């Protein structure tokens, strides 16, 4: 029926992304995805907390998808025997059928293939949405990821000119409810299923115990830091599937920024914080212009500092002293 | 003194708006409107929760009042001999005197009329305000609504189009504090009065017990769903007067939206989540494209999902496999 | 190296700012600031609640020091020996070092001189961030200020038109995480270090005790009420270093706000309330139209009215019955 060309994409773990084309040539494809889901127990922070996680392909956040305008994206979405729940899969960037959710409901040992057009540009939101109090427990569980949907064109700044990034870096954000004991300790759970009741009296309560980056406390930093150069342009996009967000690269700005995360609106510019609407994604573009550390985090700094929310970035080059300088270094008042 | 032809207006309770012009030719007009306060207890969850209400015109929300720019409205508002509190009434569409609420105070037995100019456009919220902390009070116990103050040639995108809509829903999302017993079960109370006290001894931890759309769980679903056809033009109105929202159209987009809700400012385009700011109204138009339900909720999904911040809506039209196709069916794993 | 001329400025005490031009005609200058760290317990409510404090200054919020874009910033911050803790200070306007957190740790009896160059125009924060858990800590505790970026033409309005403000204010909001006692009366410490582990178990939970602008619960109002006349264009900014924020003007609008707070962006127009995003400051301007009280709130009016975050404008002229008449004063319903 659909007469196109066909072109697979192989998914990278976060917080990479599958190479791509930003302004193409290419007339629409067809891009064919494969998820599979991985319901597992997990460690999420350095005291050795474990979390009944369920992912899209065994990661939190799940991949990130990346296609343009125009492309019909074919999704082939597995649920292995192993898995004890029934999930599907809904995309904000998809128009009918709750994003996808009523077509693709799936029991352990089955899979289901979708396709919808890619009508609207910008970074969006997917996610599990089973049906009634499973639609957030699925989520905080750590199902969701986003799809990025560039134009034919490549991004531009709303001025005529354009904005061509260097490399892009995929931020999940997940707030994930565990909850205490009598005592005041985390809680480990056997099975997603033991772990439901007690994870949905405390998210009704809206606090989360941890907020983190790529699925555990520190797993952007040390050796997995964000790295760049002096001179690089780089792109970072950020999604939250249920919960606000205040993203905030410590050292830096945000030169070109989609807060809402919609390339047919401008990006704003020369931003300190920005915010990602809960059930949202958004991106911002800096070039880096000293060498150092970076943090890079939400500014909610108790969530930053004591709940997880914080990734490091590493970039290499030449300090400039006409930008900043250390005049007079630590010494005894006069 | 002010010598203008004066339009009265027949409220219709929420979701629905009273009929009125987008673009008009008429002149400035006095806008006549009545609102009456009643106290009542009502029942707020399928489980059969009540809680102390305070409403304009017996509804949560209000009602949404249309006018022009440059019309003049004129409000009456009547506290009954039945009500046992005072109350008053401030807008945030309105110029002085705490949007009006210091002219406006009344105890039970009655009535004032306040004539303010409209010269703002956009939707704003209108709600109680009688001092202190009964401010909060009043509000979260349901005396909020809005209006809506439409340009003389109608909305448009910004770049000269004309943005007509083909029908206009009003989404009031009420924050609610019920407070609980020893054994958790939530409290019953005889008055507004004796609810006080607990109330706010909740309402100072700032997580709410429940968010309703119009006033109750499910209110805005099965045979009270909003409705539409492929093809229609639909403006959501959505109002929050204490806390924070961020609404979605489950397989639906934001084609337009003003989420500041003030129409001097252009829509943004193509959002999947947008945000409402706590104590605002924004605005939505969406096109629909694709037939079958689509639900609108808060992307708190906790909230959405868990504590009643629901709606449905219900489309008529033929399915489009362009946009979106089940390609396979769900099926065994090869 | 730097051969360019020297400005001192004595800075000023909030709600004020220290005098400097709009537009200006000057070329880029060193602007010379000192900041002295005081720890100190402060009364912050009526009811004579305490709190550890730790100030720029020995104010809630730092001062805010204003400058043109390309001047270079030089900052002398002074830890005096008085003091029991290392502080630094990290500037979201400046690029590097983690804003200068890196370069400026300083110990008690110890001073540190750091200059950066004003790239960026808009409102930003400062705050201390010394490491670790530390961060929210310090920034909790009243060690946050903002600095103002102007363009060396001024303000405009995106359309070619100059917006001259004829006063500015700087309204700082404070989260205060201040813990109860079994009998539930706020504690009080001997020591900011005491107040640590209680103040850190409350600050996880994020939920504030206290929200004030100004440092404590009634700041900016009666003999410290802001003050315009009709007529005035007034600036206000507004800072926000943790926890988001939603300001509105009661009785009035925002005629002009850079909600992100940065002036490379066009401000937006009329808008009833507006959001702060935790970690950041915006700017609104508003030109007063009617005389008597205004408050100024975030619209969680449950912080507003119970938990201390409200300030009070008196504005003195002509009321103008055009914009708003009460038609008939209360009375008896017929
Ligand atoms: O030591 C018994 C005493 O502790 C409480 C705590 O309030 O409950 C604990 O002990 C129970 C019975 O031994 C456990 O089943 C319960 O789960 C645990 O919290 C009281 O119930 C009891 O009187
Ligand atoms: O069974 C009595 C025991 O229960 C507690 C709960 O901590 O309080 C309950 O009983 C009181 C007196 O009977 C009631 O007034 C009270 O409101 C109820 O919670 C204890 O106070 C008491 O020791
Ligand atoms: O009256 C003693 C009784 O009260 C509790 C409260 O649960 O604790 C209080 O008394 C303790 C010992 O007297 C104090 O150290 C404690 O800090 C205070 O809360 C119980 O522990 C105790 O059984
Ligand atoms: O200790 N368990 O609730
Ligand atoms: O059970 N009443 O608090
Ligand atoms: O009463 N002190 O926790
Ligand atoms: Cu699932
Ligand atoms: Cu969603
Ligand atoms: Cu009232
Ligand atoms: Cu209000
Ligand atoms: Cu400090
Ligand atoms: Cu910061």
């Amino acid at each position: 029926d659909l007469k196109l060309p066909r072109q697979k994409v192989e998914l990278v773990a976060p917080p990479f992304v599958h190479a791509h084309e930003q302004a193409t040539k290419q007339g629409p494809k067809i891009v064919e995805f494969k998820l599979t889901i991985e319901e597992k127990k997990v460690v999420i922070d350095e005291k050795g907390t474990t979390f009944q996680a369920m992912t899209f392909n065994g990661s939190m956040p799940g991949p990130l998808m990346v296609v343009h305008e125009g492309d019909y994206v074919e999704t082939t979405l597995v649920n292995p025997a192993t898995n004890t729940m029934p999930h599907n899969i809904d995309f904000h960037s998809a128009t009918g059928a709750l994003g996808g959710g009523a077509l693709t409901l799936i029991n352990p040992g089955e899979q289901v293939v979708l396709r919808w057009k890619a009508t609207k540009t910008g970074v969006f939101v997917y996610h599990c949405a089973p049906g009634g109090p499973m639609i957030p427990w699925h989520v905080v569980s750590g199902m969701n990821g986003a799809v990025m949907v560039l134009p034919r064109d490549g991004l531009n700044d709303g001025k005529g000119h354009a904005l061509k990034y260097d490399k892009v870096y995929y931020v999940g954000e997940q707030d994930m409810y565990v909850p205490r004991d009598e005592k005041g300790n985390f809680k480990s759970y056997d099975s997603p299923g033991e772990a439901f009741t007690d994870t949905e009296e405390m998210m009704k309560k809206l606090i989360p115990s941890h907020v983190v980056f790529n699925g555990k406390v520190g797993a952007l930093t040390g050796k997995n830091a964000l790295t760049a150069n002096v001179g690089e342009n780089v792109l970072i996009v950020h999604s939250q599937a249920n919960r606000d967000s205040r993203p905030h690269l410590i050292g830096g700005h945000g030169d070109y920024v989609w807060e809402t995360g919609k390339f047919g609106n401008a990006p704003e510019v020369g931003l300190e914080t920005w915010f990602i609407r809960g059930g949202s994604a958004g991106a911002a573009m800096y070039k880096f212009m000293q060498p150092g550390i970076y943090a890079y985090v939400t500014h909610n700094l108790i969530e930053a500092a004591d709940l997880c929310a914080t990734a490091h970035f590493k970039v290499e080059g030449k300090w400039n002293d006409d930008l900043m300088t250390q005049v007079k270094a630590p010494a005894e008042i006069p």
